[PDB]
């Protein structure tokens, strides 16, 4: 099955995935100097005031925060968005090192993780139906930089040794999403993908400029980690994302500047 290992990471997810090679592909580089503010582009709304998280998994990938979403309640939309995007799970990329671990990159910079908020656009229904369409899903991207601690993300981190190996899954309810969002909702934005299999372009990618700082301490608890199941050889959950492919023929645009 496709993964991160040295057997079956992102250079051979196209032979089971053929889109992999599509034409609207996430994740990007965003070269800053060339994305165009957008002066027709909404301040983002996140409303997250009644999220309900209720578990976390380790589905062998990454960890899955996973909310209610059979309410309207913790919703995306403004920005570049029409209509009313529905939060069901984050989860994170993270690398080995300080130096890698984002998907997206900036002017070529990774930062040490990447935090994917997942929101799928009420109107079709449900996330497995939006996922089949060109505007399903909204995917609010956040970087991670190593320094002063996300006192948000602690909870997070300290559950983490309950979900060690993939198929694990313990009760996280009252979770508070709004304690892992930067100061500032300026972003950048793009048509693009899913970015593990099956790689669909259902994706409008909303990437924020300003990156949340969380502690050394935490990002080393996302690395103990394990891709594998109990009881089979430990392989640590790290560089669990994918580089960054072609723009081709793709726009980023800024909200600001
Ligand atoms: N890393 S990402 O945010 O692009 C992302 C978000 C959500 C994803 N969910 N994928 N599934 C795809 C198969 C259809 C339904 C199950 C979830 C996959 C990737
Ligand atoms: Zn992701």
């Amino acid at each position: 099955h496709w993964g991160y290992g040295k057997h079956n990471g992102p250079e051979h997810w196209h032979k089971d995935f053929p889109i992999a090679k599509g034409e609207r592909q996430s994740p990007v580089d965003i070269d800053t100097h060339t994305a165009k503010y957008d002066p027709s582009l909404k301040p983002l709304s996140v409303s997250y005031d009644q999220a309900t998280s209720l578990r976390i998994l380790n589905n062998g990938h990454a960890f899955n925060v996973e909310f209610d979403d059979s309410q309207d309640k913790a919703v995306l939309k403004g920005g570049p968005l029409d209509g009313t995007y529905r939060l069901i799970q984050f989860h994170f990329h993270w690398g080995s090192l300080d130096g890698q671990g984002s998907e997206h990159t900036v002017d070529k910079k990774k930062y040490a993780a990447e935090l994917h908020l997942v929101h799928w656009n009420t109107k079709y229904g449900d996330f497995g139906k939006a996922v089949q369409q060109p505007d399903g899903l909204a995917v609010l991207g956040i970087f991670l930089k190593v320094g002063s601690a996300k006192p948000g993300l602690q909870k997070v981190v300290d559950v983490l040794d309950s979900i060690k190996t993939k198929g694990k899954s313990a009760d996280f309810t009252n979770f508070d999403p709004r304690g892992l969002l930067p100061e500032s909702l300026d972003y950048w934005t793009y048509p693009g993908s899913l970015t593990t299999p099956p790689l669909l372009e259902c994706v409008t990618w909303i990437v924020l400029k300003e990156p949340i700082s969380v502690s050394s301490e935490q990002v080393l608890k996302f690395r103990k980690l394990n891709f594998n199941g109990e009881g089979e050889p430990e392989e640590l959950m790290v560089d669990n994302w994918r580089p960054a492919q072609p723009l081709k023929n793709r726009q980023i645009k800024a909200s600001f500047k």
